[PDB]
Order: C-alpha cells, then sequence, then structure tokens
C-alpha cells in the first residue's frame, strides 16, 4: 500500500564516490507515520546530502536504511526542470490525471494567473525549446507536478527560493494549508526563510554531518539552539 510512511536511517555512513572523504557521516532517524517533518537548517546542497544520499538515491554503507516491507516515491528537483511539452503535459508526469486534481493543482498552485501569463496557457509549449519560464514558476510547476501524482511519498527543496511573500503565504496556502499537500498524504519538505517555520508540526536541523537534535522546537529552544537561535538571532 502506502509503505506506512516511515523511514529507518540507522548509523548512516554516506559514501560520496568521487570525493574520497565522507562529507556526511551518521545522520540517522526514523521518519514517523502521518508525520509532517520539515528538514531544516538551510545547509544548502547539504539538504541534498539529505536528498540524494540520506533519502536513499545513493547507498548508505554502514548501518542502513529501510522503508516498510515493500520497495510512487517522488521528490522535486532543486534546479529548474521540465520536459518539452504542453504546460498541462508538464504538470502531468507520464501517469494520467483528471480535472478534479487538475484544478486542485493549478488552482492549488494558484497557477491561474501564472498559467494565464504564458500566451496559449494549457496547451502552450512548455519545455526546453521555447517557453522561457520564471524561476519561481519552475519551482512552481515543478512543485505541484511533484505532488500532482498523488502518491504516498513527496519531498521539496528551497520552497521560497527567489520567491515572494504572496507566494510564501500562498506557498502556505498550497504547500500545507488544509490542502492535499497536507492531512492524510505523507510529505516532507525543506525551507529557507526561518519565519514561516512555525506551521511545521515537526522540525529537524543539520550540523556538519550529524543531526544536531531530534524532536520539537521546545527541547531545542531549551538547547539554546537553532530553534532558540531564530529566537536570539532572527
Amino acid at each position: 500500500d502506502a509503505d506506512n510512511f516511515c523511514v529507518q536511517i540507522i548509523g548512516g555512513f554516506f559514501t560520496w564516490t568521487p570525493d574520497g572523504i565522507p562529507t556526511l557521516s551518521n545522520i540517522t532517524i526514523r521518519i514517523p507515520r502521518g508525520q509532517l517533518t520539515m528538514i531544516v537548517g538551510q545547509v544548502g546542497c547539504g539538504k541534498s546530502s539529505l536528498l540524494l544520499a540520506t533519502l536513499g538515491e545513493m547507498q548508505k554503507v554502514s548501518g542502513a536504511v529501510f522503508w516498510n516491507s515493500n520497495l510512487p516515491v517522488a521528490y522535486a528537483s532543486q534546479k529548474p526542470w521540465l520536459l518539452n511539452a504542453t504546460v498541462e503535459e508538464n504538470i502531468t508526469f507520464e501517469s494520467p490525471f483528471n480535472k478534479q486534481r487538475y484544478k486542485m493543482v493549478i488552482e492549488a498552485c494558484s497557477l491561474q494567473p501564472d498559467i494565464d501569463i504564458l500566451p496559449h496557457g494549457d496547451q502552450t509549449q512548455i519545455g526546453e525549446r521555447g517557453i522561457n519560464l520564471s524561476g519561481g514558476q519552475r519551482q512552481r510547476i515543478s512543485v505541484a507536478r511533484a505532488l500532482y501524482q498523488q502518491t504516498n511519498v513527496v519531498f521539496l527543496d528551497d520552497p521560497f527560493s527567489a520567491l515572494d511573500v504572496h507566494l510564501s503565504d500562498h506557498l502556505m496556502q498550497a504547500g500545507i494549508l488544509e490542502l492535499l499537500r497536507d492531512d492524510k498524504r505523507t510529505v516532507v519538505l525543506v525551507t529557507h526563510k526561518l519565519q514561516y517555520l512555525p506551521h511545521a508540526d515537526w522540525i529537524i536541523a543539520m550540523k556538519d554531518g550529524t543531526i544536531q537534535r531530534e524532536g520539537t522546537l521546545k527541547d531545542f529552544q531549551r538547547s539554546e539552539c537553532q530553534l532558540f537561535e531564530h529566537w536570539k538571532t532572527l
């Protein structure tokens, strides 16, 4: 079924093949069920040390990772990515889609003015040749297109990267809100701006290679830590 929406990361030894020096070591945790947890710390591409490697696209040497008993898993790319096609064909990866989740997405993504800016809109050319697309628009159709599949697992990167306040709260209006980005479907995400963090049920931060703490914003505030840091130095 849905894999139960858990992650087993135990005694991680991350192998970066061409490097020779294991930049990250022993970042481990178990992601819980029905649990929204935003990987935080804004380490940069180190969050991608959590995407490629610590999310299992690469292989962890010592210890291991495990996801349910059965081995739908999706994530959005950092850099702008698309396939040359209709923008609708862009919002939809090779699997199908329907009008309810369609409007659920472009309306969720609030793309209506955005997808009305490009001249032909829906069937307009979208991709490499032609169709010059705004950066936040790439993170945009990349984002919904990520969550448009409506499958168990999902992952985000730099949600406000070169984005706007209207698209920040709007990124709260699509991103969590009450929307399908939230509630029963399991999710993951990594922010940049430290202010909007409060909407996160669960939080985690990164120090060097290892998790600085595992828990909520209270105990780490008690750790005078990044949660207490955005308090001290905002």
